[PDB]
């Protein structure tokens, strides 16, 4: 079940709702980028 996936990514975005500067190392969005990488993949590999 693919879609499993997107819901368990849909709620981690809804704990995450506020903007924020940059500092010595953006680890959130980087997370988050590993975090929407790996749903698209596993959704579908192409």
């Amino acid at each position: 079940t693919p879609v499993l996936v997107i819901l368990l990514g849909v709620v981690g975005l809804s704990a995450l709702t506020g903007y924020l500067d940059y500092v010595l190392l953006p680890a959130l969005a980087i997370f988050i980028g590993l975090t929407i990488y790996a749903i698209q993949r596993k959704r579908q590999a192409d």
